[PDB]
């Protein structure tokens, strides 16, 4: 129902390429915001079982955030049919994850 954790090796164009279904929660150690992205992103998952969603810390690869678009407040990244179908900025909660997930 959740495996939000980074996944650097797993998170490179190269398979991202090439997977069907992935999101990535982008974060840093000093964030007071990206808390409640943990606790919205675990409601989501145990609502979306289908979809895997892991973090990645992005103060300790900011060129992986800067190509994959952004290098602002926390993101969250969402993968489908072996492309980026959307990149958000800013906070959510699980409702509206569901939501945001369901369109794509």
């Amino acid at each position: 129902m959740s495996a939000i954790r980074d996944i650097t090796t797993e998170a490179g164009m190269a398979h991202f390429e090439g997977l069907s279904d992935a999101i990535v929660f982008f974060h840093k150690n000093l964030c007071p915001h990206c808390k409640n992205m943990e606790k919205v992103l675990d409601k989501f998952g145990a609502r979306a079982p289908q979809v895997a969603i892991s973090s990645v810390d992005s103060e300790a690869r900011p060129e992986l955030m800067k190509e994959l678009g952004f290098e602002r407040v926390p993101t969250l990244v969402f993968i489908r049919d072996g492309k980026v179908a959307k990149v958000f900025s800013g906070i959510m909660n699980p409702r509206e994850l569901q939501a945001l997930y369901a369109s794509i």
